[PDB]
């Protein structure tokens, strides 16, 4: 049994809490969604063993700049989240999230996670988005940002449809465990 700590950050409303509730329960939140989900644990097969991943939600607004980082000590991997239908939230992964995580946790790997993939793929939503002169974040743009912030992985997912949802957390686990292997004596 190995334990890892995963903290989820990103702009308000990109879907951090829904991501965590969907992973915890297997269902997109059916009732009231809290601002910040209480931290919880999940046991996941990994190699010949079991990883216990402890998941921490955060309040992403700038108002919480001093309270939110109190969650950061001893983190093994961060999920930096942006909505695939909000290009502004992608740019903030560079101007805000990468800078904050480098300041507090310079050695901790990051996974860049695109959320709300179902809306990116929803033809009617895309039309209405286009009426406001916005288009979805492309995978080309998301991968470019992955490199810009030196994230160890990138994935696009939907808490609503579960598309790539559990694999986003499998990606975070694999990155954390491989870093732990790299840091061990030979
Ligand atoms: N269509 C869709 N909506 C989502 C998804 N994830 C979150 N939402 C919606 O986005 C809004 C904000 O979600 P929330 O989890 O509170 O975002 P947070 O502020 O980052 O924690 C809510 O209306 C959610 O229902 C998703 O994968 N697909
Ligand atoms: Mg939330």
């Amino acid at each position: 049994m190995e334990s890892i700590k995963c903290v989820v950050v990103g702009d308000g409303a990109v879907g951090k809490t829904a991501l965590l509730i969907a992973y915890s329960s297997g269902c997109f939140p059916e009732d009231y969604v809290p601002t910040v989900f209480d931290n919880y644990n999940k046991n996941i097969p990994y190699g010949d063993g079991i990883v216990s991943i402890a998941l921490y939600d955060t309040a992403g607004q700038e108002d919480y700049d001093r309270l939110r980082p109190l969650s950061y000590p001893d983190t093994d991997v961060f999920l930096v989240c942006f909505s695939l239908e909000n290009p502004n939230s992608l740019e903030n992964c560079h101007s805000k999230w990468a800078e904050e995580l480098k300041h507090y946790n310079p050695d901790t790997p990051i996974v860049l996670v695109g959320t709300k993939l179902d809306l990116k793929k929803d033809e009617e939503y895309v039309k209405k988005l286009k009426e406001k002169k916005i288009s979805p974040v492309t995978t080309e743009q998301g991968q470019e940002m992955k490199d810009k912030i030196k994230a160890c992985g990138y994935i696009e997912c939907s808490a609503k449809t579960m598309e790539n949802l559990t694999e986003a957390f499998n990606m975070a686990i694999d990155i954390a465990m491989k870093q732990r292997l790299k840091d061990a004596p030979p």
